C-alpha cells in the first residue's frame, strides 16, 4: 500500500503545469518494487480540454513491448493534488477498459518550473496492493535532472541516487497520441 502525504508545492502554477503539452519521465522512484519491469518507459500530457482538467498517459516496458494508454479527468483535492479515475485506451482515445471506481490515481506536484517536475503518484486498480510512486519529469526526453529537480527530491526527505533512470532504455514517444488523447 501507499504511505505517502506528499506535499504540493508552494505556489504551484496548474496554467502552466496543464498547459496540454507533453511530459516525459526521466527518472522514477518505486517504493513497492520487485522483479518487475526494471527497465520502463512513461510519459505523460496534461491539460486542460473543454473545461475540463485532464492527463493522458503512455507505458511502455522496452523488454516485453507491453504498451498500454490511459486517459483520466482530474479531479481537484487541493492546489497540486489530483485524484484521476482512468480509462484504458488505445493511443486514438477508444476505451479498452471504462472507468471504474477502485480504478484510480492519485497525483500530487511536488515541484515544478517550465522545463521539470517531480510528482507522486499512488495507483490503485482493483484488488491489487500497490506501492507510491515518485517521478521526476522533463519537457525533454533526454534531460538530465537538474539542480533545481535534484533539490526538491532532497527536500522531499528522498535520495536521487535511489532513484532508477530510463534514459537507457531508448524510449521512443509518440506524442501526437498523448495530446490528442487530452480531448477524449
Ligand atoms: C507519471 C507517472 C505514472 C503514473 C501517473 C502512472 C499511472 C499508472 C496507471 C494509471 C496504471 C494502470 C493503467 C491501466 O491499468 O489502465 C499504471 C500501471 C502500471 N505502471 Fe504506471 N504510472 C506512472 C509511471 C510509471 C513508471 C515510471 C513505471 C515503472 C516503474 C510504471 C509501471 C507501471 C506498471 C508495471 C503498471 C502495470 C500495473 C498492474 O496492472 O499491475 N508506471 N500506472
Ligand atoms: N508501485 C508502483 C505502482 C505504479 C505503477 N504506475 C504508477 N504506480
Amino acid at each position: 500500500a501507499c504511505t505517502k502525504n506528499a506535499i504540493a508545492q508552494t505556489g504551484f502554477n496548474k496554467d502552466k503545469y496543464f498547459n496540454g503539452d507533453v511530459w516525459y519521465v526521466t527518472d522514477y522512484l518505486d517504493l513497492e518494487p520487485d522483479d518487475v519491469p526494471k527497465r520502463y518507459c512513461a510519459a505523460l500530457a496534461a491539460g486542460t480540454a473543454s473545461g475540463k482538467l485532464k492527463e493522458a498517459l503512455y507505458h511502455y516496458d522496452p523488454k516485453t513491448q507491453d504498451t498500454f494508454y490511459d486517459v483520466s479527468e482530474l479531479q481537484v483535492e487541493s492546489l497540486g493534488k489530483y485524484t484521476a479515475n482512468f480509462k484504458k485506451v488505445d493511443k486514438n482515445g477508444n476505451v479498452k477498459v471504462a472507468v471504474t471506481a477502485g480504478n484510480y490515481y492519485t497525483f500530487t506536484v511536488m515541484y515544478a518550473d517550465d522545463s521539470s517536475a517531480l510528482i507522486h503518484t499512488c495507483l490503485h486498480k482493483g484488488n491489487k496492493d500497490l506501492g507510491d510512486l515518485y517521478a521526476v519529469l522533463n519537457r525533454n526526453k533526454d534531460a538530465a535532472a537538474g539542480d533545481k529537480v535534484k533539490s526538491a527530491v532532497s527536500a522531499a526527505t528522498l535520495e536521487f541516487s535511489k532513484f532508477i533512470s530510463t534514459k537507457e532504455n531508448n524510449c521512443a514517444y509518440d506524442n501526437d497520441s498523448l495530446k490528442s488523447l487530452l480531448t477524449k
